[PDB]
């Protein structure tokens, strides 16, 4: 992986959650995530994929993960997936946007999903 | 996993392309995607998570993927993440809104990501 | 406005919400809607803009509008924005995505928007 | 309205876009609209909506508006709208997301929506 070792670790976000990945050679992603916000407790597995052979021109690394919110603690009948990029340097960064469904009825479901927008840096707020 | 056996198999959506899905126990799902339309050939990875404990009162049952546009054939620079439920039943459906994130410049960070819907049933179009 | 005559009218969506609108020569959209779903009643004043010039290469027009979820019987303290185009023909459609945003504090602000699309069409479901 | 004075106004976003609206008695948003981003030049005709009656509770007041992205000097094929809320106070904002509409044939009507954020202020960065 290109940025293997650049996504590979601790990142938090602007709500203060906390995102722990390892990026494999192949285009894997997997770690946990535990959430500042929302009906949400302790870590919750994640897992995704990312571009391990990214451009060569300044433009960032596609990504994706998704956290089903079940974990011993707590069941919030959710999940929710990022899609983004890695940007590196200095002041490197993972921006989001997240869609997060949530289980409903027939009757419902036009109002099952909340979408809204996440950006991860390695230093907390 | 509840809807293990619901999940797991073979389904189509509306522009004709075919995921392939095994959920576990666990809430894990693994399986492969090959794509009808866009910069895509093949089949690729995805990975992803679902409530394996839904609520009991008709609810879908939460879940999510990421596919990255890389294979052997193919790099399109870019992920997809779906997220959305599981309906069981003589009509089974996963209904799901996606994100689709390519990896861009500065410059162009604010027009990096495509926003759409795709519907998938057991049987084809 | 080219589609001027294709787009006022009244139209349905797969929820049996009615869209009435009528296309100004200038870009204008006015009209009215009527949600069959959520915290609605009756019918409640929209707002919103076309391309009046259209690519004629079978190309969609391009449009959105708004809704605020105010009238004398109800305040949902809420927005909808419907982004879309309108396409002719025989089985003439308005395919849109939308963003339903609601009033929040602060701390609820990451929860406050719904996303989801709705199709119309000129006959009702 | 509540905030008619408070909504009033030009607003400037992170990209330095320029937004120029009056809110009326009723609920409407006229005004204009100028991008720093994309494929866009001056000024556009904007309309929208907003809650003249929120909740006091802290919560923000919900609002949407539509660019159509033609003027007398270009013409993109494509609409914005923005759904977001407006918060007072001494660092008053518009928080928004958007869906950016472009018109595309049949075969390619599955990428013809981006999707993003605007934060709005009344100070430009
Ligand atoms: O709160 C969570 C689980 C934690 C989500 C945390 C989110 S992930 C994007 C953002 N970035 C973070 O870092 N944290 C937040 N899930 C809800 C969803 C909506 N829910 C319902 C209930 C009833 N009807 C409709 C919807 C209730 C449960
Ligand atoms: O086409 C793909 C990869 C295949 C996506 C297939 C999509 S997944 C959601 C939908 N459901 C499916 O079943 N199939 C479609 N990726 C693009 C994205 C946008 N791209 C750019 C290029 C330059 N600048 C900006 C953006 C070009 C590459
Ligand atoms: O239901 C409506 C107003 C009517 C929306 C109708 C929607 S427009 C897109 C779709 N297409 C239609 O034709 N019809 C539907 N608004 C809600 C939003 C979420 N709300 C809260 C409350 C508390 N916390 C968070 C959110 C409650 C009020
Ligand atoms: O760039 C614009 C018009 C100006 C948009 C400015 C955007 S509004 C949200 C954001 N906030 C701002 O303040 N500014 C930006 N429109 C495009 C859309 C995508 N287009 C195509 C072309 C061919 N195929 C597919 C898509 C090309 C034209
Ligand atoms: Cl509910
Ligand atoms: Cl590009
Ligand atoms: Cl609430
Ligand atoms: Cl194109």
């Amino acid at each position: 992986g290109r940025d293997e070792a650049g996504i590979t670790g601790t990142w938090y976000n602007q709500l203060g959650s906390t995102f722990i990945v390892t990026a494999g050679a192949d285009g894997a992603l997997t770690g946990t995530y535990e959430s500042a916000a929302g009906k949400a407790e302790s870590r919750y597995v994640l897992t995704g994929r990312y571009d391990s052979a990214p451009a060569t021109d300044g433009s960032g690394t596609a990504l994706g993960w998704t956290v089903a919110w079940k974990n011993n603690y707590r069941n919030a009948h959710s999940a929710t997936t990022w899609s983004g990029q890695y940007v590196g340097g200095a002041e490197a960064r993972i921006n989001t946007q997240w869609l997060l469904t949530s289980g409903q009825t027939e009757a419902n479901g036009w109002r099952s999903t909340l979408v809204g927008h996440d950006t991860f840096t390695k230093v907390k707020p």
